């Protein structure tokens, strides 16, 4: 069997939650290489499971979202919390043991528990609409959150004084605090609950990592056998424990460019020697690979299949899917006119313009912007709220995005930095995406198009658009290029490599 390690730690505190708030997620956490492993493994028919060091209160939410909550997992810190196989609940807010007489006010984005105007809590739900914590206030100042996890169990509290965060209780489903954690300046020791301390080395800490450790390598010696596989995701904050200590079984590092810095990489001689192979999302950090060290290394693009492909054969709708991200004002505007250009053209044509940038008020000024350049050409179909052709959107998940692709026609994202997942939704879609420059992801006219200067706009997407065998083409070469993934014969390849 193979043991994955994902790197789904928190930037600001590695082993902690790396959930965030549903109106709020960061570009750069989601879909990486592990799940994508996984899946193929999957689709392979391979016995696997996963291995998670952090705190993941939402793991079983996580899991779900990319179609893996039924693949299998250790989590250190559900058997450090003694969880074991509790009973699902579902947490109402509204029944729980508030003061007497709170009101709630509901924004558009939280709940509001407050007593006489005195605010006593804030209510946080998760992507998937699930009580995640709340914080209680005293004085209008937090005094402690309640982390709830996913199972509908109180998983911690993390307090705070005059000074911010202190420490952090992590209990069982009975309420008992298994440990305390500190988190003060000079002080993130861990206190075991001495009634436990039975199950564990020491009573007190240095610091979380210390007892994840701990914990890891119990799993390796009871868990993994000597015919096993561990798929690590590169990282410093556990290569050295993982890959340092790895004599038991198979291992195979896999580097990701988004999380990954190349230098870091080709400079970690000790874990790249005991790999039996590696895998990369990319080819030139592959050759680089290659270039320093004899082992082999394995191109993984990294797919995702939960993208659905070539529905956009059934609308009469040719929409385009716009990034505007990183686009600067002149670059909106000789955007937009081409896009009217191609447009009075071709009646069929709609445009969604795409941000990702979850900053409120960024992201009203871009909308604000587009707006008053639109105002200027004069016509209704060419407006933003006979009517009109032209959307703003902000997708706020992966799933948003997923949805709102299902139908497109074409993909546009012209800036010096495309977004990456919007990037692997057009190989996973067969959606031809049109760039101002060279990525892994598009091979010129076969599943995209680069254009030289925005004008080329007027060219380029009248040559998916209305030209339907350039469409087809392209639909073609992403499905073909997807079944080396689905079909078994990456992961055989990865696999008899050692």
């Amino acid at each position: 069997m193979f043991h994955f390690i994902p790197s789904w730690y928190n930037e600001n505190r590695t082993w902690y939650d790396n959930n965030y708030l549903w109106y709020f997620k960061p570009t750069n956490v989601g879909f990486d290489d592990t799940i994508n492993q996984m899946k193929m493994f999957d689709y392979a028919g391979k016995e696997s499971r996963l291995v998670v060091l952090n705190y993941m209160p939402n793991l079983r939410y996580y899991l779900h979202r990319y179609d893996l909550l039924e693949s299998g997992y250790y989590s250190v810190f559900d058997d450090i919390q003694e969880i074991g196989n509790v009973r699902q609940q579902m947490i109402d807010f509204r029944q729980l043991n508030w003061p007497e007489g709170v009101d709630f006010t509901y924004t558009p984005f939280i709940v509001l528990v407050k007593k006489s105007g005195d605010l006593i809590a804030k209510v946080q739900f998760g992507e998937e609409g699930n009580l995640t914590h709340i914080d209680y206030f005293a004085n209008e100042q937090i005094a402690k959150k309640y982390l709830f996890d996913d199972r509908g169990f109180l998983s911690s509290i993390l307090y705070y004084d005059n000074g911010g965060e202190a420490y952090q209780d992590y209990l069982a489903p009975s309420g008992e605090r298994i440990m305390r954690e500190y988190l003060r300046e000079g002080d993130h020791h861990v206190e075991i609950n001495p009634k436990k301390a039975i199950h564990f080395l020491k009573l007190s800490y240095s610091d979380i990592e210390e007892l994840i450790r701990e914990k890891y390598l119990t799993y390796l010696h009871k868990e993994v056998s000597k015919s096993d596989t561990i798929i690590v995701s590169f990282n410093q904050v556990h290569n050295a424990f993982i890959v340092g200590n790895t004599s038991k079984g198979n291992l195979i590092l896999s580097v990701f460019s988004e999380r990954n810095n190349a230098h870091n990489v080709l400079e970690d001689y000790s874990s790249l020697s005991r790999a039996d192979a590696i895998i990369c999302d990319r080819l030139d950090i592959a050759a680089q690979l290659k270039e320093k060290i004899d082992k082999p290394v394995v191109h993984v693009s990294p797919f995702d299949t939960r993208l659905a492909l070539g529905k956009s054969n059934q609308v009469r709708d040719l929409e385009i899917y716009f990034v505007v991200d990183r686009l600067s004002h002149k670059e909106l505007q000789k955007s937009l006119t081409s896009l009217y250009k191609v447009m009075l053209k071709n009646n069929d044509i709609k445009v969604t313009f795409v941000s990702y940038e979850r900053e409120f008020e960024s992201r009203q000024l871009t909308y604000d912007y587009l707006k008053e350049a639109t105002k200027v050409f004069d016509q209704k179909f060419f407006s933003l709220s006979e009517k009109t052709r032209l959307s703003f959107t902000h997708p706020l998940s992966e799933t948003d995005i997923i949805n709102r692709l299902e139908y497109v026609r074409l993909i546009i994202d012209i800036s010096k930095i495309p977004d990456l997942y919007t990037q692997i939704a057009g190989i996973s879609s067969g959606i031809p995406q049109i760039n101002t420059i060279l990525t892994e992801f598009v091979e010129h006219r076969k599943n995209g198009y680069i254009i030289e200067e925005i004008q080329e706009l007027e060219k380029a997407i009248p040559y998916y658009c209305e030209q339907l065998t350039n469409w087809n083409r392209s639909l073609i070469y992403s499905i073909d290029k997807i079944n080396d993934y689905t079909g078994g014969q990456l992961v055989e390849r990865i696999i008899n490599s050692y």
